[PDB]
């Protein structure tokens, strides 16, 4: 198991323009379009990212090529940012992993928010960071998601994803 099998679990892969659990318009593997209402700057932003007239329709490649993009980005902005680049420095390869995920569902800031929790991580105390993570809108909103998340902080193992 890897970054990308797992997120691929965790988002799904759509190839039509679609709203995430929040409402937004998303495509391919998670990748957010724009926060608007409007289906309309959605097609737009869409046909940027692209570089074609989509018509709100991509191909499995050019997915994946966002995909790969956002992975990437995600990574480079965990390691610029003073928050988390300490916490992910610590960590061992798959909790590392774990942190990627949050970062790409949530955002740099958005993670870099959870600040007690950072500290338990990085403190090591598994058990601890567990309960705290759950604590928290995330976890309420896609709870099956964030306990994904959260045990493999825990464990420091792919156990929950093994099963899907």
């Amino acid at each position: 198991m890897n970054i990308f099998e797992m997120l691929r679990i965790d988002e799904g892969l759509r190839l039509e323009i679609y709203k995430d659990t929040e409402g937004y318009y998303t495509i391919g593997i998670g990748h957010l379009l724009t926060k608007s209402p409007s289906l309309n700057a959605a097609k737009s932003e869409l046909d940027k990212a692209i570089g074609r007239n989509c018509n709100g329709v991509i191909t499995k490649d050019e997915a994946e090529k966002l995909f790969n993009q956002d992975v990437d980005a995600a990574v480079r902005g965990i390691l610029r940012n003073a928050k988390l680049k300490p916490v992910y420095d610590s960590l061992d390869a798959v909790r590392r992993c774990a942190l990627i995920n949050m970062v790409f569902q949530m955002g740099e800031t958005g993670v870099a928010g959870f600040t007690n929790s950072l500290r338990m991580l990085q403190q090591k105390r598994w058990d601890e960071a567990a309960v705290n993570l759950a604590k928290s809108r995330w976890y309420n909103q896609t709870p099956n998601r964030a306990k994904r998340v959260i045990t493999t902080f825990r464990t420091g193992t792919w156990d929950a994803y093994k099963n899907l």
